[PDB]
């Protein structure tokens, strides 16, 4: 069965473990340990192709022992998740592209922008500068929320097509 390995970073909040467990158990999560970093599966059709998903949900400290690298090296696509009522955690992404070309050392890593709690009116980064972020790396943007499921499942197959274009290379 075919397999792909989803690493969902971002900063402290941004709702990676909400969006994980949307896309697994189709459920809203008010509560999730920011403590548990670990590696979830979920079978799923996509474009007519039956596929496993290993969803990494990273969490706990930021820290890069060898061990943290290669767990996040496991990764075929990264998810970059911010959230749009949070700069700084838009402000990360740059972080995020430094540290996935340096563990995966490649400048053509799938990857997928998303712009998580799109349901809250406290909108503090503009979608028009998140969609010229994701234009400026050749990468797809997707507006999404765990609350309401918008974009849930698109942000996560997109990210499975972008593996896709990469294995064709
Ligand atoms: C609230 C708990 C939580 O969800 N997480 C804690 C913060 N974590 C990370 N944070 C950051 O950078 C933050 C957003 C901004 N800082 C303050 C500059 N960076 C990382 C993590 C987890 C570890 N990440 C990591 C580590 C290694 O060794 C290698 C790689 C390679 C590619 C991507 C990340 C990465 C970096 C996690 C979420
Ligand atoms: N309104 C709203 N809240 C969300 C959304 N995603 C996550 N949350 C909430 O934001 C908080 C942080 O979510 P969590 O998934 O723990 O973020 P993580 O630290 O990135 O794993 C939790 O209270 C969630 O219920 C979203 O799209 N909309
Ligand atoms: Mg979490």
């Amino acid at each position: 069965m075919t397999e792909y390995k989803l690493v969902v970073v971002g900063a402290c909040g941004v709702g990676k473990s909400a969006l994980t467990i949307q896309l697994i158990q189709n459920h809203f999560v008010d509560e999730y340990d920011p403590t548990i970093e670990d590696s979830y599966r979920k079978q799923v059709v996509i474009d007519g192709e039956t596929s496993l998903l290993d969803i990494l949900d990273t969490a706990g400290q930021e820290e890069y022992s060898a061990m943290r690298d290669q767990y996040m090296r496991t990764g075929e696509g990264f998810l970059l998740v911010f959230a749009i009522n949070n700069t700084k955690s838009f402000e990360d992404i740059h972080h995020y592209r430094e540290q996935i070309k340096r563990v995966k050392d490649s400048e053509d890593v799938p990857m997928v922008l998303v712009g998580n709690k799109s349901d809250l009116p406290s909108r503090t980064v503009d979608t028009k500068q998140a969609q010229d972020l994701a234009r400026s790396y050749g990468i797809p943007f997707i507006e999404t929320s765990a609350k309401t499921r918008q974009g849930v499942d698109d942000a996560f197959y997109t990210l499975v097509r972008e593996i896709r274009k990469h294995k064709e290379k």
